C-alpha cells in the first residue's frame, strides 16, 4: 500500500517483483538526500533526489526490513552507468537487455549504455551490421522505453574514427572508400560525413541526446589512404563529428586516450592504488571529465569480479578526490564475445555501493536480495581465473582461456601452468560451481558453464605436457591410454561445454557471432583428434618421431616472467591456439 | 652407354632414371646451342651451354626418340627458377625439394629458390621459426647440395623488411623491441641489424652467394613505432642491408614493388597482354632486372595452370622484347599454403618450353615422360576452379575454395553461386578426376583430393540456398531432409576430404602448419552440425524464426561485380568462414 507513486512507478515496481516487496510508504521527490527511508511499525517515508533512485531505495527498503529503519544515503556520482559491449559478436537480446535494465534500477544505476560499432542499422548502408544483428532503431526505441519506464537514461557509445573493424572488411567500392588503415575511417573524406550523418540521423530516432562518439585507439590516423591523398587532424576530424551531432542535437563524450564542446572519459581498468589514477587525473583535466571504470568480462569464457573489486575501491577514491561527477562501468568482450552478459553482476553491485555509500558495508546484503544469492557465492563464477598463487592485484591473467584452446600437440602456453597447484584448483572448482549452480535460480546456467569448464581445465591443463613426458620416457602404457581414453573424453567433455556455452549464449545474446565460438570450438575438437591420431601411428611402427612433441617450449610471453607465478595473460585466440599462420595473406 | 660424362653427371642421370633412359651419346659442353642432340642410328652427339642443361637435354633426347634426331635449342633467359613458398604454412620436406629438384632438371630450371620468411632457424632467435617446421642450416645444405648434384643454383628468398607476421607476433621483448608497424621490422634500430646479421650468417653456411632479401609491400614504412621515435628511408635501410650482406659475400635481388648494387623483380602474375607487361617494363629498367610471373597456387586447394599458361606466354613475349636475362617462376600460399606442391608442374614444363624454344611445341611430349601423364591430364587438376562461363583471362576466381569453407546457415558468398551451371562441373569434374587419378602413379594423391573436393562442391555449391527456398516456403519434407541425410553427410565426406589433404600435406610438407587446416575444417564441420541443430529446433516447434535465414544475402564483393559470370574471388579464409570477428580484439 504506498502514496506518492505515479502510473509509470507503479508499473514499475510491479514489473521489479528481482525482488519480494513486503508495509506503507510515503514517497516524495526530495532533495534531502540521494535516498531517505525513516520511519519504524510498518509506516515509513522514502524519498528521493533522483526519480531512479525510487528503485534502489526499494531494494535497500526490503534488505533494511528483515521495523526501525532510519537511512540517508547521498551519492557521489551524479550519474552512474553501466556499458554492455554488442560489438564483439555478443548481441545481447532485447528481453536481456530489459533483465539487466530491471538489475540496474534496483542497484542504482541512472544509465545504461550499448556500445555498437557497426551493430546498429543504417539507412542505406546495407554492409554496416550485415549478419552481425546489428540492432534495429525498433530494438533501440523499445531498450530505451524499458530504460525510460524506471527514469533510466540511454546513452549509445558508437564509433566515429576507429574500431570499425567488421565494417570496413566488405570488399565494395562505398565502402573501401571510406578507408584510411585498418580499422579507421577516412578523415576529411565526404563519404565519411555522409556515414556518420546516417548514424546521428538512426540515433536522433531515440529520445536521448547523449552520446559517445568513440575515438579511442586510432594509432595509424591518417598515416594509410590519407598520408596517400593529402595530425590536429583529429580535432578536424572532431569538430566535423561535432557539427554533424549539433545538428540533430546530441551532446557528445568521447574516449580521451587520443588527447569544450565534449566530454573527455578517461579510461582505466588496471591501477591497483588511489596514487595512479589521481596522476593520470591531474593530467586529464589539463585539457569536463567522467570516468570509465571495469567490469572485467572480456578475458575469455570466466569474469574477474574479485579483481574488479579490488580496482573499483582505489578508483572509487581517485573519482571523490577528483570530484568526477559521471562514472562508466565498462564490460567490454574483448576477441569474441566469450563471457557471459550476466557474469558480471557482482561488479555492478559493488559500483553502486561505493557511489551510494562510499563502501561496500551492505554489499552481500543488497546483492541478495536483488539477485537472490550471497555476493560471496555469485562471485565464485571467476574460480577458472583464481589461481591460488596469484596475486589480487595483477589484471588480465586468464588461463580460464588460454588453457581452454591450448593446442595438446603444440602446447606453446606450457611453460605457463603449475599443474600440481592448478589441477587441483580446477577440480574442486567443479565441484564448488555445481553446488552455486543448484542455489542460483535463473543464473544458473551461468554456474553450470563454468563448472563444466573447470572441469575440462583440471584434466587439459597437462595433458600436453604428460603426453611429452610419457613419449621422451618410451612409456607405450600412458601414450595409449591418453590416446584412448583420455582424449576422445576431453572431446567429450569439451562437446557439452558447447551445449552449455551455446544455451548460455542464446538466452543472452542473439544467434548471430556465435558462429565464431562454433569455428573456434569445432577446430580444437579437431586437433585433440589430430593428437590421439598422430600417437596412434607412432604407436603402429609407423612413424619415427613425433615432430611436434621434439619441439622445446618457450615462455609464450614475457609480461609476467619477472613475477613469481607462472600464469601470464593471453587473450588471443588465434595466438593462443596455433604457432601458424591463420589469419595473415 | 654414354661418353665425356663426369662422375657427378652419371650420379646425377642415374637418379633421374622420372625417366626411363632407352643408345650410345657423345656429351660434350659446347657454346654451340643450350642444348644440341645431332645423329642417328643409335649413336647421337648432345651439347649443352651450361651444365645443368644436360638433364632438359637428355629428356628431349628421350623424347624425340620414339632415330634420326636434330635438335638445336637457344634458350631466351640466362636463369630460369622456380620459387617455393615455405612461409605460408607449408614447409616442403626434404624429400619433396629432392624430388621437386630433380623434375626441375629435366625441365631445364638452372634456378631453385625457397621463400622463408621466417622458416630458418637463426642462432640466439628461437621465435625465429618457433613451431614453424623452420628449416635447419643443415636441411638448407642438404637441399642446396641436392640441387648442386645437378648443377641447379640454390636462391634463398628471405625478409630483410616486411612479411614477417609469423615471428613479429611473439609477445617478448627482444621481439617486440625490433617493430615498427603491422608485420615490418624498426629500420634503423640496431637490434634489427643484429638480426638480418644472423640471417646472413645462417645464409652464409651455404655455397650459393645469390639472395632476394625481399621488401616487398611494406605500405606502411616507418610510420607506427619509427614515427613515434624518430621514407628515402627505404635506400637507407636497403644500404644497411646491403653492407651487411656484402660482410658475408652475397650477392642481392629484391622484388621491386616499393621502389646499382642490387637486381630488382618486376612481379606481375596478372596480366593478359604483351602491351600490359611492356608498358611495367618500360617503368622499371627506368630505375639490372629479373621477372617474376606465376604458376598460380594460391588460391585455395586448387591450382589455375590454365590461367598460368595463358599469362606465361604473354610474359615470355614481353620478356624477349625487353631482353629480361632472368625469369622467376613464383609458386605462393597464400593463408594456408593449402593447394599441393606438386599442383602445377604443367605451369613449370610450361615455362621451360618458352624459355628454350619460345613455343609450347613439345610441352605434352616432354611433359609426360617427365611425370608420366600427358599435360591435358595433369591440368584437369584445376577444374574446381574452371567454371564454364568465366573467361580465361580475369585472374584469381576462385570457387575450389570459397565453396567449400562457406557457411551453411550464412552463406555470405551465395550471391556468387550459379548452381544449374556449377553442381554439373563439380560433379562431373570429380568424375574426370577419378580417371586420371588411376593413371597419375605417384601423383594420383594430387588427383584423389581434387576428385573428393569437386564432390564435395556438386552438393555444398547450393545447400545453403536451398536451405533458405525450403524454409522461405515452410517445405518439411526438404529441411528435414537436407537436416537429417543431406548435411550430415557433408560431414562424412567432408571428413573424407580432410584425411586425403592430411596425407598429401604429409607428404608433399612437414608436420607443421598442418594444424591451421584442423582448424579450418574441424569449425566448417561444426557450423554443418549448428545448420543440422538449428532446423531440428525449428522443426520441433520450439523456434519462431530461423533468424540466419531472415537475412537478405548481399554480394560478398564487386571485384568482378561488372562481369557476366556471378563468381568472383576470395581468398582469406576467415571472411569466407564468418561475417563475425574472428581475428579482431
Ligand atoms: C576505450 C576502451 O577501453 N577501448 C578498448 C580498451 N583498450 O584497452 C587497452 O588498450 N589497454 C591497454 C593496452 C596496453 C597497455 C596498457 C593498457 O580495453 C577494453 C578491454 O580490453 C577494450 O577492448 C576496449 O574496446
Ligand atoms: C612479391 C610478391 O608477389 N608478394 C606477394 C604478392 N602480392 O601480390 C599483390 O599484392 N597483388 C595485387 C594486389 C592488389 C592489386 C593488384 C595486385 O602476391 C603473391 C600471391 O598473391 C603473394 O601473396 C606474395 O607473397
Amino acid at each position: 500500500r504506498f502514496t506518492g507513486l505515479s502510473l509509470k512507478q507503479t508499473q514499475a515496481i510491479e514489473v521489479l517483483k528481482h525482488i519480494s516487496l513486503p508495509v506503507e510508504v510515503a514517497v516524495t521527490q526530495s532533495d534531502q538526500a540521494s535516498i531517505s527511508i525513516e520511519g519504524e511499525e510498518g509506516h515509513y517515508q522514502l524519498t528521493y533526489r533522483k526519480p531512479h533512485q525510487l528503485y534502489r531505495a526499494l531494494s535497500l527498503l526490503v534488505t533494511v526490513l528483515a521495523d526501525k529503519v532510519e537511512i540517508e544515503e547521498q551519492a557521489a556520482y551524479e550519474d552512474l552507468a553501466y556499458m554492455v559491449d554488442c560489438s564483439r559478436n555478443a548481441v545481447l537480446n532485447v528481453a536481456s537487455a530489459k533483465q539487466m535494465i530491471e538489475i540496474l534500477a534496483l542497484m542504482g544505476y541512472s544509465t545504461f549504455e550499448l556500445y555498437m560499432e557497426d551493430t546498429y542499422q543504417i539507412e542505406g548502408q546495407p554492409y554496416f551490421g550485415y549478419f552481425r544483428g546489428a540492432y534495429s532503431a525498433e530494438e533501440l526505441q523499445e531498450i530505451e522505453a524499458y530504460a525510460q519506464q524506471f527514469d533510466v537514461t540511454f546513452v549509445p557509445c558508437i564509433q566515429t574514427l576507429a574500431h570499425l573493424s567488421a565494417f570496413v572488411k566488405w570488399g565494395v567500392k562505398e565502402v573501401q572508400e571510406l578507408r584510411d588503415v585498418e580499422d579507421i575511417l577516412l578523415i576529411g573524406e565526404e563519404k565519411v560525413y555522409d556515414l556518420i550523418d546516417g548514424m546521428f540521423a538512426t540515433l536522433s530516432k531515440l529520445k536521448t541526446r547523449k552520446v559517445n562518439i568513440g575515438m579511442d585507439e586510432a594509432h595509424l590516423v591518417g598515416l594509410g589512404r590519407y598520408l596517400i591523398l593529402n595530425r590536429l587532424l583529429m580535432c578536424q576530424h572532431l569538430e566535423r563529428v561535432l557539427d554533424i551531432a549539433d545538428k540533430y542535437g546530441f551532446h557528445c563524450q568521447m574516449w580521451s586516450d587520443m588527447f569544450d564542446r565534449v566530454t573527455l572519459v578517461y579510461w582505466d581498468y588496471y591501477q591497483d592504488s588511489e596514487e595512479k589514477y589521481n596522476r593520470n587525473f591531474r593530467n586529464h583535466h589539463k585539457i569536463d571529465l567522467a570516468f570509465a571504470g571495469g567490469a572485467w568480462k572480456w578475458i575469455g569464457f570466466t569474469p574477474h569480479n574479485h579483481f574488479s573489486r579490488l580496482v573499483a575501491i582505489e578508483a572509487n577514491k581517485a573519482c571523490r578526490a577528483n570530484q568526477i561527477k559521471e562514472v562508466i562501468v565498462t564490460g567490454w568482450g574483448d576477441n569474441g564475445g566469450e563471457t557471459a552478459q550476466f557474469s558480471i553482476l557482482p561488479s555492478l553491485q559493488i559500483w553502486a555501493e561505493l557511489s551510494y555509500r562510499n563502501d561496500l558495508d551492505g554489499l552481500s546484503a543488497h546483492f541478495k536480495t536483488n539477485t537472490g544469492l550471497t555476493v560471496e557465492d555469485f562471485m565464485q563464477i571467476d574460480l577458472a581465473n583464481l589461481l591460488p598463487d596469484l596475486p589480487g592485484n595483477l589484471s588480465g591473467i586468464n588461463p580460464n582461456r588460454y588453457v581452454f584452446y591450448q593446442d595438446i600437440l603444440c602446447p606453446i602456453l606450457d611453460q605457463h601452468m603449475t599443474p600440481e597447484q592448478d589441477k587441483p584448483h580446477f577440480a574442486q572448482a567443479a565441484e564448488t560451481l555445481a553446488n552455486i549452480k543448484e542455489k542460483a535460480g535463473n543464473y544458473a546456467y551461468l554456474f553450470e558453464t563454468q563448472a563444466q569448464l573447470n572441469a575440462i581445465l583440471s584434466s587439459k591443463v597437462d595433458v600436453g605436457r604428460r603426453i611429452r613426458q610419457a613419449y621422451q620416457a618410451d612409456d607405450k602404457e600412458s601414450l595409449q591410454q591418453i590416446a584412448r581414453q583420455e582424449l576422445p573424453e576431453l572431446r567429450s567433455q569439451i562437446e557439452d561445454f558447447h551445449a552449455l556455452f551455446s544455451h548460455q549464449w542464446l538466452k543472452e545474446n542473439k544467434v548471430f557471432g556465435l558462429d565464431t565460438v562454433d569455428i573456434r570450438m569445432g577446430g580444437l575438437l579437431q586437433r585433440i583428434k589430430r593428437a590421439e591420431s598422430r600417437i596412434e601411428v607412432y604407436l603402429a611402427g609407423q612413424l619415427d618421431r613425433i615432430d611436434e612433441l621434439e619441439v622445446e617450449i618457450l615462455p609464450f610471453t614475457d609480461f609476467y616472467a619477472d613475477k613469481d607465478f607462472a600464469a601470464t595473460t593471453a587473450n588471443q585466440w588465434h595466438t593462443i591456439a596455433t604457432a601458424s599462420t591463420i589469419y595473415t595473406t
